[PDB]
C-alpha cells in the first residue's frame, strides 16, 4: 500500500454563538452553500484530515466529539479518529484523520495563548495543533480575536502576540516561530475583521450582498486592507472571498444581517463582515491548492455562519537509505556562494547564521559575517565562500529537492534572532550555482532580506 504525496485537509471555522448545533451540519463537511464549493461528485470521498475550529462553542469535548464524528461517518461511511483536542474557554480545535493515517501521524502537539491584559484577559486568544505526516510537518492555528469594528490594531496585535507565543511543532527550531516551523500551517478562526464603511451604509451594504455585489464590500474589509499594507499575516495566502458575509445575522434564519446597535452588543454596530477566515502558509514550491472556500447557508442557530475551506497539500514519504538516518550521505552537499544578508536593525552587532533543517543531523552555525554600510541606510552583512557546507544525511535527490533550510541571523552580542526565513532546495538544476532569496522576518515582521546563490549535490 503506497505511501501518499498529496492529501486533501478540511479546515472548518464556526462561531457557534454559544448555542447548540442543530441536528444536521453535514453541509459544512461537505462544502456546500456559497462561494467556491465542492462538486456533488466528491460527495463520499473522505478527506484525509478535519480540522475544525469553533468559537464561541457551548458543547462539551465529548458532545462535539460524537456530533463531528457521526457527520463524518454518515457522509463518508468511514469511523474518523481523533488526532487530537484542544480548548481555550469556549475557543476550540479537533482534529480527525482516516484510520489508515494513524501510523503516519506523529509528534503531536497542543497549545494555546490567551490574548490581553486585565480587562481584556479572559476570553480571547487561539488554540493550536501541530503533527508530522510522514515527512511533512503540518501546523493548525484557531483564533478568536477581538471583536469590535474600531479595533483592527487591536486584532493586529493578538495575531502577534498569537504567533510570538504560540509553542507547537518541533522545539529544536528555537529561532522560529509557528509562522516558519511548519511545511504547511493554516490559520483560521473568527478573526473578526470588519467591513470599514460608515454606519449610515448599513442598508446600502444589505443591497449589495443581495445582488451579490461584493467588490464594494471586500475593498473596505479590514483583514484585506491590512494584509495590503503589510500590518498583519505578512507571507499568507486567502482564497478569493466569493460567499457574503458571514456576520451578524439574526438566528433561525439567514434572511437578515442585525446589524443595528443594542444593549447585548455594548451599543455597537456590527455591519455586515467577513469575520470568519481561512488563511494559509507553505514552505516555498510545496503543492497547496484551495479547492473550496465558502460558507453554509443551512446552519442557522448561531449569529455567525459556518466558514469551510479544502486543501490539496504535497507530502513527502518518511525517506530511509542505506546511509541516513543515523549517518550523514557524503554523496550529497548544500554549498550557499556569496550571500548576504540585508536587514533593516540600526544595531552595529556582529551577527552569524544558523541553518536549520531536517535534512541535517543538527542545525549548523556560520562564522560572522562583515558588516557593511548600504547607500541607502542599511545593514548589509556579506558572508562571502565562508559559510559551512551543509552534509545532508541523505543524497538521493528524491528526497533533498524536496527539503527546505530555514535561515536565522543572529546577534553575537545577545545570541537573538534579527530575522528568520526559509530556502527551498525544489531548484532548476543541481551541481550548478543558482540565485537563493528568502524575505527575513522577527515576530511576523519584515525585518530584512537573505538573497545569495546555493550550489547543491545529489547522487545522481
Ligand atoms: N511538526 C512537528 C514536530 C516535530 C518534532 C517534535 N518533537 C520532537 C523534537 C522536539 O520538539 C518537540 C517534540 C514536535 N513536532
Amino acid at each position: 500500500q503506497p505511501e501518499p504525496d498529496m492529501i486533501t485537509i478540511f479546515i472548518g471555522t464556526w462561531n457557534m454563538g454559544n448555542a447548540p448545533p442543530p441536528k444536521k451540519i453535514t453541509s459544512w463537511f461537505l462544502s456546500k452553500g456559497q462561494g467556491k464549493t465542492r462538486d456533488d461528485s466528491a460527495d463520499y470521498i473522505p478527506h484525509d484530515i478535519y480540522v475544525i475550529g469553533t468559537q464561541e462553542d457551548p458543547l462539551s469535548e465529548k458532545e462535539w466529539l460524537e456530533i463531528l464524528k457521526h457527520s463524518l461517518q454518515e457522509i463518508t461511511s468511514v469511523t474518523f479518529k481523533t488526532v487530537a483536542i484542544h480548548t481555550l474557554w469556549n475557543i476550540r480545535i479537533v482534529v480527525l484523520a482516516k484510520p489508515e493515517h494513524e501510523n503516519r501521524i506523529s509528534h503531536i502537539c497542543t497549545d494555546n495563548v490567551k490574548t490581553g491584559i486585565a480587562n481584556t484577559l479572559g476570553n480571547k486568544g487561539a488554540v493550536g495543533v501541530s503533527f508530522m505526516f510522514n515527512g511533512t510537518s503540518l501546523g493548525f492555528v484557531n483564533s478568536h480575536l477581538t471583536s469590535g469594528s474600531e479595533k483592527k490594531l487591536r486584532r493586529n496585535q493578538n495575531y502577534m502576540n498569537i504567533l510570538r507565543f504560540l509553542a507547537l511543532g518541533d522545539k529544536k527550531l528555537s529561532p522560529f516561530n509557528i509562522t516558519h516551523r511548519f511545511t504547511h500551517l493554516f490559520w483560521f478562526g473568527d478573526l473578526n475583521y470588519r467591513v470599514d464603511l460608515p454606519t449610515w451604509e448599513a442598508e446600502t451594504i444589505i443591497q449589495k450582498i443581495k445582488q451579490q455585489q461584493y467588490a464594494d464590500l471586500l475593498s473596505h474589509d479590514q483583514l484585506l486592507t491590512e494584509r495590503r499594507e503589510q500590518k498583519v499575516f505578512l507571507h499568507f495566502e486567502e482564497e478569493e472571498i466569493t460567499f457574503a458575509p458571514t456576520y451578524r445575522f439574526e438566528r433561525l434564519t439567514r434572511d437578515k444581517y442585525a446589524y443595528t446597535k443594542q444593549k447585548a452588543t455594548g451599543m455597537k454596530y456590527n455591519l455586515p463582515s467577513w469575520c470568519d477566515r481561512v488563511l494559509w502558509k507553505s514552505y516555498p514550491l510545496v503543492h497547496v491548492v484551495c479547492q473550496s472556500y465558502g460558507s453554509t447557508s443551512d446552519i442557522m442557530t448561531s449569529d455567525h455562519s459556518p466558514v469551510f475551506a479544502t486543501f490539496e497539500a504535497g507530502v513527502t514519504s518518511q525517506f530511509v537509505s542505506k546511509n541516513g538516518p543515523g549517518t550523514v550521505d557524503s554523496q550529497g552537499q548544500i554549498e550557499f556562494l556569496r550571500c548576504y544578508a540585508t536587514l533593516k536593525t540600526k544595531s552595529q552587532t556582529k551577527f552569524y547564521l544558523e541553518f536549520h533543517s531536517s535534512c541535517l543531523e543538527s542545525f549548523v552555525k556560520s562564522q560572522e559575517g562583515e558588516n557593511e554600510e548600504g547607500s541607502e541606510g542599511e545593514l548589509v552583512v556579506k558572508f562571502g565562500e565562508t559559510l559551512p557546507k551543509l552534509k545532508p544525511i541523505i543524497s538521493d535527490p528524491e528526497y533533498l529537492l524536496d527539503q527546505h533550510i530555514l535561515i536565522s541571523i543572529k546577534s553575537s552580542d545577545s545570541d537573538e534572532s534579527y530575522g528568520e526565513g526559509c530556502i527551498a532546495l525544489r531548484l532548476e538544476a543541481t551541481e550548478t550555482q543558482l540565485p537563493i532569496y528568502t524575505p527575513l522576518t522577527h515576530h511576523g515582521e519584515l525585518t530584512g532580506h537573505f538573497q545569495g546563490e546555493i550550489k547543491l549535490q545529489t547522487s545522481q
